[PDB]
RNA sequence: UCGGCUCGUGCGUCGAUGAAGAACGCAGCAGCUGCGAGAAUUAAUGUGAAUUGCAGGACACAUUGAUUUCGCACUUGCGGCCCCGGGCCGGGGCUACG
């Protein structure tokens, strides 16, 4: 099933290295999280088939500060947007190094040395893999 | 042929309040040209959305609104007088002949 897709996706825009798969599924758990509430059929203890973001008839008085132990869709979105804003701010940090052609007098370019200077996959995976390797070892043992 | 030459017309305005001329410097990226450390121009007015070889003006929509060097001497040499500030240094104003 996936062997055929392995070689074809690389050609073109450049959505290869399997990272295009990771972003699609990772963002999916974030974006379809909102759409889960209207489509959720399980209730547990409170009605959910009609959604929980707007439930004024069910609650109301109305306790807007509900228990966010399941479907925290109301509160986690508040905190996550803060993380999105802070990361992009630190993403733009870089030290610009003056650079010029060794033959032509004129335009000056800058070699950018990013603050991270390493793609997130090489750094975070090396810490993600060891965390996964630790867990599987303890589960087996 | 965005240059000359010739004729004609009107005007006919330089300078110690420092001229003509010279030097040096000024553009984000030599010359010519334009400018003077406010240096490829500031203000104002009119005009009105461009400048342009290249990305880079929030252009308040009341589109205010784009388009220096050339007192004594000429080596930056040496002063003097009066103030100001910092503790000798820096700044300002003076100091040619008739």
């Amino acid at each position: 099933i996936v062997l055929l897709l392995d070689e074809l996706l690389q050609k073109g825009y450049g959505l290869g290295s399997g990272i295009s798969l990771f972003i699609a599924t990772n963002i999916c758990e974030t974006i379809v999280w909102k759409a889960f509430s209207p489509t959720t059929v399980n209730t547990g203890r409170g009605m959910e088939f009609e959604g929980a973001i707007i439930a004024l008839f069910h609650l109301l008085a109305l306790r807007e500060a509900f228990y966010r132990q399941n479907l925290p869709n109301l509160m986690n979105l508040i905190a996550t947007i803060f993380v999105f804003a802070v990361v992009i701010y630190f993403q733009g940090f870089r030290v610009d190094l003056p650079i010029k052609s060794a033959r032509y007098r004129g335009q000056y370019n800058t070699y950018p040395i990013k603050l991270f200077y390493t793609s997130n996959i090489p750094i975070i995976l090396q810490s993600a893999l060891v965390s996964n390797l630790y867990v599987i070892s303890q589960m087996l043992s």
